[PDB]
């Protein structure tokens, strides 16, 4: 499973994952939290805004 996120931001709280625009992020679980999503990166897990990403699986 893959999801993209284009926004270069620097998180506010420590449990807020920062990132770069157009980054390719790994997604862990989607469903009980449409607005808040749990993504993964290099092995580290974290909280972020699902609104800065979109599914790259149109097909």
């Amino acid at each position: 499973m893959e999801a993209i996120a284009k926004h270069d931001f620097s998180a506010t709280a420590d449990d807020e994952l920062s990132f770069r625009k157009t980054q390719i992020l790994k997604i862990l679980n989607m469903e009980d939290d449409s607005n808040w999503y749990r993504a993964e990166l290099d092995g580290k897990e974290g909280l972020i805004p699902s609104n800065y990403i979109e599914m790259k699986n149109h097909d």
